[PDB]
C-alpha cells in the first residue's frame, strides 16, 4: 500500500531496465531524503547529495554518476522516446556532443534536448494553425468573420500562452543555474563523487566550463523559442486589431448605404403622403380638371427625386 | 482598557494554550519593543531580538525557540486550522519534513505551508468559476452575452487581481529574505539563542542551508501559483477580445440582413408610390382601358423585384 | 527685495517659532550653499554638510541635530498639522517610536509619517468614489451609462494616476537611500556632528540600524499603498472592459429587435403593395365578384404572417 | 572640398569666436581621432583623450579644460541661446552654481541646463494643447467628437512620444555615467590634465563629488520630466477610453430611440394594412353600413396605440 | 555525401577566395569541435579556441587572426556586399576606423557595420510605408478606411515586429559581451594567439579598450534603431486608436441623421394612417362637405411637421 515509483534506469553503457521501487527503497539507494523527491514544482533543477534531481512538467529525472532514473513515465507516451532515443543517445553516435564528457553531461544534455524538442514541436504545431486562422480572419473581403475559426483561435491562443509560460520557466531555471558558479560546480556530480580521483583524471579539461557551455546553448535555444512565441502573440494582437477595424469599416459602409436608402424612402413617403391625401374618398374641386392628375403625379415623382438628391448632398456635406 | 493580544501559544511539544495578554506584558515576555509588534504591513517577515515576527494578511505570528505565538486569531475561522493541524504538524508525523531541525524550522514551515495552501485554495476556487463563465460567454452561437455572468466575471476578476497581489507580495518577501545571507542567518533563532551550545550541537548540519532550502521551496510554489494566476488573467483578456469580435460580427450580420430588407422595402415603396398615384381620386384618361390595370400591377411587381435584385448586387459589389 | 524663506523652527524641546529669514542668512546659519536649498525636485532627500534637506511636493524641510526647519509653509493648510502634531510628536508621547533616539530620528519619522498619512488619506478618499462610480456604471440593467459619472470617473482616474506617481517617487527615493549604506550613515547627522562624543555616547546602539529599520518600515507602508492603488487601476480597467461588453450586448439586443420589426414591416409593406395595386382607380374585371375582396384581404394577411415567420426562422438560422 | 566644422569656441573668460575649421585640423588641435567626432549617436556623452565629447540631438559639443566648442550650430536657431546666455553663464553671475569649480563643470552644467530647459519647454508647450484637446473631446454633451481635434491630438501624441524618447535617452545616459565612478573621474578633465598641479590645487575639494552631485541634480530633473510625460500619456489613454464609452452610450441611446420609433411605425403600418385592404376598389357587403367606417378607423387607431404600448413594454422587459 | 561548408576566406591583405570544404576538414583547420560550428542560435557571438564564431540570421562568420571565413553565403544576395565592400573595407581606406588595430578588429567592425546597415535599411524601408499608410488611414474626411491599405499595414507591422526582435537580439548579445570583461579579453584573438609577442608588441595600446569602444559604438547604434522602431510601433497604436474613434464618430453622425429621418418618416406615416382611413371605400357622412378634404389635408401636413419638430426637440433634449 506504500507509494512506489515506476523507475526506468539507464546505465552508463546504455542498458535500460524498467521496474517499480518503493519510495523508501529509492531514498535509501539514492542517498536522498523524502523532501528531495517531492517533485512539487512544475519545473525545477537541483543538486542534492551529489544527485541531479530535475522535473520538467511530466518528466521527472534523477541523474547520478552511475546511471539515470526516469520516474512516473507511464501513461505519458514517453515509451517511444525513451526506448528509441536514450539507449542510442547515451551510448551511441547520436546528436549528443558531450560523449567524452562524464555520464551526467550526456544525461542532462539528452534531457534538455528532449524538452527543447518538445517545446519546439509544440510551437511548430501552433504556428501554422494560428497563421492560417489569422489569414482567414483578416481577409478584407469578408463582411463578417467566422466564429468557429474564432473559437479555434482562442484555443490556440490559450495553448500558446501555456507554451510561453513553459518556455519562460525553462529560461528562468537555466539562467538561475548559470548565474551562480556554485550551482554549475555542483552539477558536475561525477567530479565531486571522487574528488581525489578527478584531481588527476581531469587532464586539463574543465567540467564546469563544459556544463556552462551546454547550459548556455540550451538557454539560447529557449530564448529563440520565446522570441518566436512572443512574435506570434504580437501578430495575434495586431490581427485582432485589424479585424476590429475591418468590422467597423464594414459596419460604416453598410450604415451609409442604409442611410441613403432611408433618405430615398423618406422622400418617397413624403410625396406619397400627398398622393394619399389626394386619394382620399372626400369631395374636392379638382376632379373636373383633366391635367391635374398628371401634374400631381409628375410633381410628386420630380420632388421625390430632388429631395433625395438634396438629402444625399447634405449627407456628403455632413460626412465631409 | 489597555490593548491586549489574543495569544495562542504552541509549545515545542505541541501543547496549545489560548489566553489574552496585555501588550506591555507580551513585549516584556518576548523581549521586544512596541514598534516590533505593530503589524502595520500587509505581509512582512522580520527577525527582531532573536524572534521571527511575521504577518500574512490576517495571520500574525511570533516564533521564538521555545514556542510559537498566534495573535488576533479570533473571528477568522482559524480555530479549525490551528487546533486540528498545528499540534499534529509541530509535534507529530504530519507533512512537515523538518522535524529533526529545531522548532523554528517546523514553525515557519507550517506557517508558510498554511499560507501557500490558502493561496492555492483561493486559486482552485477561482479557476473553475472563471473558466466556466468564459466558456459560457465566448459561445459563438449566442447573439448577445449574459450580463449577470458578466458581473460574476467582473467580481471573479477582482478576486483574481487581489490573489495575484497577495502572491506577488509573498514572492517578494521570500525573495528579499533569500537574497541576503544575513537574513537567512538571523532566521535561525535557536542557533543564535545559545551560540556556545550550538557551536558543538550542530554536528555537521547547516541550519542556514536548511532555511535557504525551505524558503526556496516555498518561493518556487508561490512562483507556480503566480504563473497560473497570470495565465488565468491572460486567458480572461483573450476571452474578452473574442467576445468583442463575436459581438461585432453578430452586429455586422444583423446589419447586412437589415440593409437587404431595407432595399426590398425601398423598392416596394418606390413602386407603391406609382400605385398610389394611379389610385388617387383624380380624373384621368386611362380608366377606359382594360389592360392598363393589369399592366401597371405587373410592371410594379416586376420592377420592384428587379430593383431589389440590382440593389443586392450593388451591395455585394460594395462589400466585395 | 531679496528672496526670503518663511521658516518654522521646531526646537529639540518641541518649541515652535515662525519667522521670515533672508536666503543668504539661512545659508549662513545652516552652513549650506545656495544650490542645496533650490528644492528643484518634486521629491528628494539629501544629506549636505551634515544637514538633511528634503522636499516632498509642497513640504520643504531641513533637519539639523539642533532643530527642524519647515520652509514655505504658508497657503498650504499645513498650519493645523504643524502646530497641532509636531510639538506633541517631537516632544511628547505621540505615535513616534524613536523618542530615545536622537532628534533627527524623530524629525524624519514625523515627516515620513505625515507624508504617508497624506498619501493614505488621498487613497482613502479616492477609493470609495471610484468604487461607487464603477458600481453604478457596470450595472447590467442600464441600457446606457451616465456620462456625468463618466466624467467623474475620468477625473478620479487622473487623481489616482497622480497619486500613483507620488507613491512611486516616494518608494524610489526611500529605496535609493536604503540601497547604499553610505547614505544611511550620512542620515545620522547627530552622530557625525560630534563623532568624538558619539564614539562613547552610543552605548551599543547602532544609529544606522535604527535609520535602516525606520526607512524600511516607511518603504513597506508605501509599497502597500502602491499595491492598493495598482489594484484600483486594474479594477478600473476591468470595469471599463465590462462596460464596453455590456454596451455592445445591449446594442446587439436592440439591433435584433429592430431587425425582427423590420422583417414584419417589410412583409406588411410587401402585401400592402398588392392591396394598393388592387386599390388603384383603374378598371378591372374583379369588381363584379363578391368573394374576391375578402379572399384578397385574407391572403394578404396570411401571407404577411407567413413571410414574417419565415424571415424570423431565416434570421434564427443565420445567427445560429 | 574636405568636410569642415562650423566651430563656436567659448574661452574660459567667456569670449566667443565663431569660425570654420577643417576636420583634420580640429582632430589635430583637440588631440582626438576621427572616430571620436563622428557624432553617430542621437545622444551620447564620452570622455576621449581627456576631452568631453557629447551630442544631444542637434547640439554637438566638445569640452576641454581650456575652452568649449560647439559644432554644427547653424540653421538651428541656436545663435540666440549661444550669444545671449553662454558668455553670461560661463563668465558671469548666471544661474550656474559651479563657478568656483573648474571650467568643465560650468560648461557641462550650462549644456545640461540648456537641454533640460529645451525638454521642459517642449513639455510645457505640449501639455496645455493636449489638455484642452482632451477636455473638448471628452465633453459628455457632444454626440460626436471633432475629427480635426482628433488629428491635432494624434500629432500632439506623436510629439509627446518623441519627447518621452528624448527624456528616456537623457536619463539613460546620465544614469550610465553616474553608475560607474570611473566615468565620473574621467569627466573631471581639468583634474587629469595636470595631475601633479591638481594634487595640491584641490584644497580638500572633491571634483568627482561635485560632478556626481551635478549629474544627480540633472538626472532628477529629467526623472521629473519623464514622470510628467508619462502622466500625460496615461491621461491621454484614459481620455480615449472615456471617449469610446461616451460614443457607445450615445449610439445606444440613439438606437433605443430608433427602435421605439420603429415599433410605432410598425404598428401604424400593421393597421394601415387593414385600412388599405378596406380601401381597395373591390366590391364588399360593408359599404351599406354607416357606422362601419368610424368603427374601423377607431379600432385601427386604438389597436395601433395598444400594440405600440405593448411593444414598448416588451422592449423594457428585454432590456431589464 | 558528407556535409560541406561554402567558405569565402578573406585574407589579412584583403584577398578573397571562395571554395567548398568538408565540415571535418574545416574543424581540423580551425581547431574547433563540431558543436562550435552548429550555428543553432538565430544570433550569437562566442570565442571558442581563440576563434570568434558568430551568426546573425543568415550571416555565419568565423574570425581568426590570420583571416575571416564566411559560411553558407549562397542564395542570400550577399555576393555583391562581400566582393564589393569587404576587400575594400579590410584592406583599404573604407569606413572602418580600426585599420591600425589587428585584423580581428577590422573583421568584427565590418561584420557589425554590415548588420547594423541591414537593420537600418529595413527600418528606412518600413518607416515611409507605415507613415504613408497611417496618414491615408487616419484621414478625418474618410467615412470608412481602405481595407487593402489595412492589410498592407498589417504586413508592415509584422515586418516591424520582426525587425524589433532582431534589434533586441543584437542589443542583448552586444550588451552581454560588454558586461563581462572576460568576454572582451577573449575577443582579442590576435593578442592571445601569441601572448609572448604581444606582451611587447602592444606599445601602450589596450586591445580590450578598443574592443569595448567598438562594441559600445555598435550597441549605441542598435539602441537608436530600437528607439526608432519602438516610436514607430507606438505611433501605429495611436493611429489605430484614432481610426477607431473616427469610425465611431462617423457611425454616430450617420445614426443621428438616420434617427432624424426615421422621426420624419414616422410622423408622415402617422398622418398617412389618417389619410388612408379617410381614403377607405366605406360610406361616411363627410363626403357631402366641401372644405373637409382640404381641412384634413392641411391638418395632416401641419401635424406631421409639428410632430417631426417635437421629436427633433426631444432628441436634442435626450442627447443634451
Ligand atoms: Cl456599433
Ligand atoms: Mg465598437
Ligand atoms: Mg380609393
Amino acid at each position: 500500500v506504500a507509494p512506489v515509483f515506476t523507475v526506468t534506469k539507464f546505465d552508463k553503457q546504455g542498458n535500460v531496465t524498467s521496474f517499480e521501487r518503493k519510495k523508501t527503497e529509492l531514498y535509501q539507494e539514492l542517498g536522498l531524503q523524502a523532501r528531495d523527491l517531492r517533485f512539487q514544482h512544475v519545473m525545477s533543477i537541483t543538486v542534492r547529495n551529489n544527485r541531479i534531481i530535475m522535473r520538467m512538467e511530466y518528466l521527472k529525472a534523477v541523474i547520478t554518476p552511475e546511471c539515470l532514473l526516469i520516474l512516473d513515465y507511464r501513461n505519458l507516451n514517453l515509451e517511444q522516446w525513451l526506448f528509441r532515443e536514450l539507449p542510442s543517445q547515451l551510448s551511441g553516435e547520436g546528436q549528443l556532443v558531450t560523449y567524452p564528457l562524464p555520464f551526467e553531461f550526456r544525461a542532462i544534455e539528452a534531457l534538455l534536448q528532449y524538452w527543447i524538442n518538445t517545446l519546439q514541436g509544440k510551437l511548430s504545431i501552433l504556428q501554422p494553425l494560428i497563421l492560417e486562422t489569422l489569414d482567414a480572419l483578416v481577409d478584407p473581403k469578408h463582411s463578417s468573420v467566422d466564429r468557429s475559426k474564432l473559437h479555434i483561435l482562442l484555443q490556440n491562443g490559450k495553448s500558446l500562452s501555456e507554451l510561453e509560460t513553459d518556455i519562460k520557466i525553462f529560461k528562468e531555471s537555466i539562467l538561475e543555474i548559470l548565474d551562480e558558479e556554485e550551482l554549475l560546480e555542483e552539477l558536475c556530480v561525477s567530479k565531486w563523487s571522487d574528488p581525489q580521483v578527478f584531481e588527476k583524471s581531469s587532464a586539463g579539461i574543465d567540467h564546469a566550463e563544459e556544463m556552462e557551455l551546454l547550459l548556455e546553448n540550451y538557454y539560447r535555444l529557449a530564448d529563440d523559442l520565446s522570441n518566436a512565441a512572443r512574435e506570434l502573440r504580437v501578430l495575434i494582437d495586431d490581427s485582432q486589431s485589424i479585424i476590429f477595424i475591418n468590422l467597423d469599416s464594414h459596419r460604416n459602409v453598410m450604415m451609409r448605404l442604409n442611410l441613403q436608402l432611408t433618405m430615398g424612402t423618406f422622400s418617397l413617403s413624403l410625396f406619397g403622403l400627398m398622393g394619399v391625401a389626394f386619394g382620399m374618398n372626400l369631395e374636392s374641386s379638382l376632379e373636373e380638371d383633366h391635367r391635374i392628375f398628371w401634374l400631381i403625379t409628375g410633381i410628386m415623382f420630380m420632388g421625390s427625386g430632388l429631395i433625395w438628391r438634396r438629402l444625399l448632398s447634405f449627407l456628403g456635406r455632413q460626412l465631409e
